[PDB]
């Protein structure tokens, strides 16, 4: 119960982010698809990250949050993550099991 | 390593926001302050655990945050979370203590 540092604010985060992602509309209105965007990008303006390498900000308004729907945003919100992965050296996770991960449960049965 | 389940996903989250509130700036510039203002409005309507969104919704509408100050919105903050503590039957946290459980830790060192 002490404050969250970096690797555990992450972890906390990422699953907030993709559980968000994953029960994201299929079929977003446009006022839907258009607060989705906006609250990624205040999300970059405030999410604490201390000389990150990872400079979010100028990545979600360059590469901008696709939120025309539940897949577009899912699969743009992995390759976000695979990009701090790659600059942390941790492996790049297969954007096709992304509803696996966070939504579904592994194929296999094991959720 | 499966998808988050309601009390999972809630761990998290709140992990997330306490942390936000707690680097969120002590003299915020009224554009943030809107900005916070807006991130919450928004995530208040996509929080993915659906019973749980609709119920914060209503205590927002109710009390809108507080974004003047770190310690205003991390206060705001800790008592809607005290709300859905009372709902669920869990107890009350003292949110004089908030600063130490998200920020700087226990001021006995025990961080
Ligand atoms: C927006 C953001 C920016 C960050 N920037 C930095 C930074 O610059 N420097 C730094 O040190 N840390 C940064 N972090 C924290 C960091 O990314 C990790 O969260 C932390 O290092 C913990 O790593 P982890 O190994 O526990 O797994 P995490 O990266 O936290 O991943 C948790 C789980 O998500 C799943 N996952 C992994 N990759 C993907 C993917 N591409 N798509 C979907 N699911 C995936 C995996 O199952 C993994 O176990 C950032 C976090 C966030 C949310
Ligand atoms: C916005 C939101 C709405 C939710 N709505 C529901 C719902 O309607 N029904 C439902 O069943 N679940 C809901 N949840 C999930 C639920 O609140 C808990 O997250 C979940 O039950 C797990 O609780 P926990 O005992 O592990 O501790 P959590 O409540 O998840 O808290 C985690 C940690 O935060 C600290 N903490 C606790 N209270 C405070 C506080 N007030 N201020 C600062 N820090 C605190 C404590 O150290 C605690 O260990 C919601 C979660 C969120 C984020
Ligand atoms: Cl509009
Ligand atoms: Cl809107
Ligand atoms: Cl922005
Ligand atoms: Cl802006
Ligand atoms: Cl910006
Ligand atoms: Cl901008
Ligand atoms: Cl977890």
């Amino acid at each position: 119960d002490c404050p969250q540092d970096r690797e555990e604010l992450g972890r906390n985060t990422w699953a907030f982010l993709h559980t968000l992602a994953a029960y994201y509309p299929d079929m977003p209105t446009p006022e839907q698809q258009q607060d989705m965007a906006q609250f990624i990008h205040i999300f970059s303006k405030f999410y604490p990250c201390e000389e990150c390498a990872e400079d979010i900000r100028k990545r979600i308004d360059r590469s901008q949050p696709d939120t025309s729907t539940r897949v577009s945003f899912s699969q743009w919100l992995c390759r976000l993550h695979n990009e701090v992965n790659r600059k942390l050296g941790k492996p790049d996770f297969d954007c096709s099991r992304v509803d696996e991960r966070w939504r579904d449960g592994w194929k296999d049965g094991s959720c």
